[PDB]
């Protein structure tokens, strides 16, 4: 079995460092331990120590396993059930279970094997009516908060771990349910495995179970020994219980000074540093002084769940092809017919302008869902499912490409012919690709800056404000060779300057706007004209320049949005 | 004191419809009475239905308060806890208690008597160390769910009603606040106040306190009587305890069948009707058989409250004025000095156009704060807090018209005088009345599409494509005199064409755009030529009338929102 020990840990957070927990030390042998204490006491936080979820740079003691210090493969051997559920709303019960079994569990198991492993942890968990219905999300109402903190602790028990860490396993869950999983885990620490939770308001008959006891309050440490124990050990100090049928509210009544025998806190903490138990594990603590699956598998499961939890939220992927699809009808209408007239130059400058900006702005609302999920993505890496790279690739393979760039593809064939631009292929399909590289060079921009920022107001205020800026160096609002030397610098740094240069260039090159033609000067018959006077060259070499800036972007951003992710506090 | 009762009560849910509470019969007396059952029984249901917060169609049954019907009062002399907390976060705990206080205790108490009021319940309930302190806020990290329940409990608490109903009161508080909060209820259960709660887990010591209870499961009424008696009911059946310390956890068991001696749900209330307990009930029941406060205070307070809100959330005020002088500053910089020349056209057009879109889509993000808050909208009329019109009106003058005037004003002060636009005060103010009306109108339809809207998302996206579709319209990208017929008639509806074209008649009416001058056709050296290519009348009544075309568009549009509001479903 698994031996887990701690000896003098204490914690400090920030300045002002202040310590959340104080002297500690125990051992949880295997078996079945518990942590109970107040609200605020430091439950959750002692876990996360002891399960490595916490910066070690406050802490300040020793962990160790069965003598030895911490694997490396302690978080390939652990599992951790969080406080406040992590649970992917678009997917069903079944497919989290299998999404942590695939990337967890070796993949020399057939994946029937699997399946039926999954199976059985449904059944044990009381999920099977729940088992392929849909957790909660905004538009699909869902289970109930306690069928949602049961499949938290499912994902975790798939992997079969000797080691065990849970938060509040029984919150939203009324006694019958909250018996059998206390049970489940009963029957799961008599094989070897080594079981630490924390727990409210247990019953007496669950409080038997309790192997080894822990009792924090306030940070410091007021008991740790066998449960059954406990009870004689504030006998003798007084409290004698005589009163409360359930001993555990007993324990927390005295730590709120609601019974008979400076602060209350310290005071008990005295007692127990010369108790017996302390004398007996410090004479203990004495004595005793990688994944699973590669790269492409979790590519390939990554851009699994990305597709299914796009398709979940309908106003992403859905609605934006339909907003395409009726823009560019109604645009076809509005524009049907442009004409080598006085109107024509102002018509074409104008859809030109549309198209471009709308590819920019559209892409704001697909990385907002990359924000929502920071907190997922920071429980998983840390669990150990899968590798930054592989969620940054898969998240692109599943999101941005391929919803992207079907727009410029649906833009292009519904407007070009209707409107009658440039009857040549050439001009089409360089239109659809243009329309391709701001899209893709906007998104990456996009995820630059919301990688890594966990409110969603911020990060989209910030990239509408991004591009509104760079909408106004267009070409169109203002003539770029008017501008003032000092500031017509960050012309370059705009995506639609280059689409418009580029789809510009494409359709005027070899118009005349004048119908029927002492040449009038003041006036732009031909196309050239235009193109000259609003700054742009002739050359071939304008149109490519503008396509390879929008490519060089992207890839400086998209490198960006990496080392953010790397870079980023997983702790 | 007040004796609640019940007879016969069936509701019904939908099509299919389902009853999720079948017969049901009981007398809630004065003292303290419970509702146990199990999660999804229908606690919370049965709790709505006798305060009236459900729809009264489903409902099946006669609800007697002291044998005469309900009166129209009962919300005046009632007060409701919901399961899940509604609770203003960007405001303090004490703010939120005098906002109850205000609007449901009347007025002839002086202010300080109410906040000495508000004192006592605080010190009560134990919320001194954060009386003060703010509610969660995403930006701010605020009090813990805990001391967030107990301020629920509290706004109620302050109207001192005759029947108060709970639902959960202890979820997410430890034993020791438990007991606190239920000792409260007892005391104040000892002068005549009759108090309804559903709870999870008791303990013994509070489950004695409970002097009539009710045991509801899968909508069906195991056992309605005294608590004490509860034992001896089920022992008589069968199920003698002599196992379990907490007797709670031995009704629950029995109802999930974990003990000894069609469906045990169906089998067990069968019991019930021929127990003595249901003929008492039955002999008895048989035999049984406006606001406070005025208009101008509502308003007042959720001005007040909604200046705070607003202020709380700094990306919808600060953020946007921020914004606001930054886009001035950099126009002024990008179009400073426009001439007289062949580009003075574009970048005027340009300029303007860009204003009022600014002014157009700014008006998204002000209403989203209305979505988010139609929960608590509709859990405070219900509470009989204040009426519709009151709600509407306050927060309209105090989050639409401060917010939404000054950025006009801003961006007239700052870009006029270094453009270089008309040197003219007349001008000057019709630019500012223009953007002001522009920015009132798009708030008023945003307003009109997202009430009523509980996701935030869909209203985003449905404002977004209704500005957009307006933009087309604008005069800019498109020129309105080249639009088919059957479709220009569409542009009568856009907002952004009445202030586009205000501001191109107010500015190029007298300019000359040909700096040396056979005339040269096809040039278009005037701006009142332009003004005529582009559709624009020359008369003054052209100005005039986009704005009266705006005027009349906001009344509509608010009215639609007060009436949506008005025919909501507040149930
Ligand atoms: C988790 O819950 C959620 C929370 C939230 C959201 C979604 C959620 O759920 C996931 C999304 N919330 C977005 C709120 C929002 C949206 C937009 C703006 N503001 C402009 O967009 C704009 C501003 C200008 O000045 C400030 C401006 O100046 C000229 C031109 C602007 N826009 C254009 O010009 C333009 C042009 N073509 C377009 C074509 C297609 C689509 C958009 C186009 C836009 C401001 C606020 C924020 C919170
Ligand atoms: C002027 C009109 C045309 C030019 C428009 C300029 C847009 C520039 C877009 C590329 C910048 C970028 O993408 O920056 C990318 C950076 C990269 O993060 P980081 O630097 O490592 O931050 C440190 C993060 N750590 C500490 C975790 C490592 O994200 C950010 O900084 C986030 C805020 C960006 C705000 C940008 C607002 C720009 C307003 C400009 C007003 C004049
Ligand atoms: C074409 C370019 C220029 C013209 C642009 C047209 C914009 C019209 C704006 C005023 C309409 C309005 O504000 O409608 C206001 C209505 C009022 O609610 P209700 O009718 O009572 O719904 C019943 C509600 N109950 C049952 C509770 C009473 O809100 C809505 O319907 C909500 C959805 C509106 C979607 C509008 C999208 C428009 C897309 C047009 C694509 C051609
Ligand atoms: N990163 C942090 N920054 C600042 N304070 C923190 C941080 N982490 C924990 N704390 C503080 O430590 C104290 C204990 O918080 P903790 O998360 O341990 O609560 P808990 O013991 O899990 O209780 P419960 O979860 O039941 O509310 C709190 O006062 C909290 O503010
Ligand atoms: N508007 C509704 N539409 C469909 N079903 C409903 C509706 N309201 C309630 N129900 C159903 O009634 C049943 C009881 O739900 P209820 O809200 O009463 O739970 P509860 O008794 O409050 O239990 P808890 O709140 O502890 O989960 C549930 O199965 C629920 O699906
Ligand atoms: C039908 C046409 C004319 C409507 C104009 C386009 C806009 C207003 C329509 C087109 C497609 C629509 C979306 C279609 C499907 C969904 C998914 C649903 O679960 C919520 C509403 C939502 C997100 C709709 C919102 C409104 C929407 C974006
Ligand atoms: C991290 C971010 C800000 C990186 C920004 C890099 C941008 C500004 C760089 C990437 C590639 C660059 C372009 C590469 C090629 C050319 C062609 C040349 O004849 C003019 C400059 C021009 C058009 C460059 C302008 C600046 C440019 C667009
Ligand atoms: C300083 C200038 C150049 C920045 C350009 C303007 C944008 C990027 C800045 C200007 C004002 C800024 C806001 C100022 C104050 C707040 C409140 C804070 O609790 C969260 C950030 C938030 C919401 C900021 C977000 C970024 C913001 C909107
Ligand atoms: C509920 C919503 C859709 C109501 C829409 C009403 C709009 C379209 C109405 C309100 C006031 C109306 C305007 C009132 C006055 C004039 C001046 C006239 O010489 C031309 C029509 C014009 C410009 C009207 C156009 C239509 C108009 C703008």
């Amino acid at each position: 079995g698994a031996v887990l020990s701690f000896h003098n840990i204490c914690y400090r957070v920030k300045p002002v460092e202040k310590e959340i927990l104080s002297n500690i030390n125990g051992i949880m042998k295997p078996g079945l331990n518990a942590i109970l204490g107040p609200t605020g006491g430091g439950k959750s936080s002692l876990l996360d120590v002891l399960a490595a979820r916490k910066d070690p740079s406050g802490l300040s003691g020793d962990v160790l396993i069965n003598g030895a210090p911490r694997p490396a493969n302690f978080k390939c051997n652990s599992g951790y059930v969080v406080q406040d559920d992590v649970v992917m709303g678009t997917l069903t019960v079944r497919e989290n279970l299998q999404f942590s079994a695939a990337l967890r569990l070796a993949t020399t198991m057939t994946n029937h094997e699997k399946n039926e492993r999954i199976n059985r942890v449904i059944q044990e968990l009381g999920l099977d009516k729940v088992a392929d219905s849909k957790v909660g999300t905004q538009f699909i109402r869902g289970v109930s908060g306690g069928e949602r903190k049961r499949t938290s602790i499912g994902m975790e028990l798939i992997t079969d771990p000797s080691i065990l860490f849970l938060d509040e396993p029984t919150t939203g869950l009324d006694s019958s349910t909250a018996n059998a999983v206390l049970l489940l885990l009963k029957r799961m620490s008599k094989q070897g495995r080594t079981i630490i939770f924390s727990i409210h308001q247990p019953r007496y008959s669950i409080f038997k179970l309790f192997d080894s006891l822990t009792l924090l309050a306030s940070g410091r440490l007021m008991f740790h020994g066998p449960a059954q124990e406990a009870l004689g050990y504030f006998e003798s100090a007084g409290y004698h219980c005589e009163a409360y049928n359930n001993p555990a509210d007993f324990f927390l009544d005295i730590i709120n000074g609601d019974s008979t025998a400076k602060p209350l806190i310290e005071k008990l903490a005295e007692i127990y540093v010369n108790s017996s138990f302390y004398k007996e594990t410090k004479a203990e603590l004495h004595q005793l002084s990688s994944y699973t699956t590669s790269f492409c598998h979790q590519l390939r499961w990554v851009s699994k769940r990305s597709f299914k939890n796009l398709l979940g939220n309908p106003q992403a992927s859905i609605a934006q092809i339909i907003v395409t699809v009726v823009l560019g009808l109604v645009i076809g209408a509005i524009y049907f017919g442009l004409k080598n007239d006085s109107t024509g130059i102002q018509n074409r400058a104008g859809v030109l302008f549309f198209l471009t900006t709308n590819q920019c702005f559209s892409s704001v609302s697909a990385v907002e869902l990359f924000v929502v999920e920071k907190k997922l993505f920071i429980h998983e890496y840390i669990s150990g499912y899968y590798r930054v790279s592989s969620y940054f690739l898969g998240k692109l393979l599943s999101d941005l490409l391929p919803m992207r760039m079907l727009p410029s593809i649906i833009f292009t064939c519904i407007v070009y012919f209707m409107l009658g631009l440039k009857p040549k292929a050439d001009a089409f399909f360089v239109m659809m690709f243009t329309l391709m590289m701001v899209a893709y060079s906007a998104s990456s921009m996009a995820l630059a800056i919301a990688a890594g920022q966990s409110v969603v107001s911020v990060a989209t205020l910030l990239m509408t404000i991004c591009f509104v800026f760079m909408m106004i160096f267009s070409g169109l609002l203002v003539n770029l060779t008017t501008i003032a030397s000092w500031l017509s610098w960050l012309q370059y740094f705009s995506i639609p300057r280059y689409g418009f240069t580029a789809l510009q260039h494409n359709e005027f090159l070899g118009q005349n706007f004048c119908p029927g033609l002492n040449p009038c000067n003041y006036a732009t018959c031909t196309g050239e004209e235009y193109l000259v006077k609003q700054g742009i060259d002739l050359s071939p070499w304008g149109l490519w320049k503008n396509h390879v800036a929008l490519a060089c972007m992207i890839v400086i951003f998209l490198t960006i949005a990496y080392l953010k992710l790397l870079f980023l506090k997983k702790y």
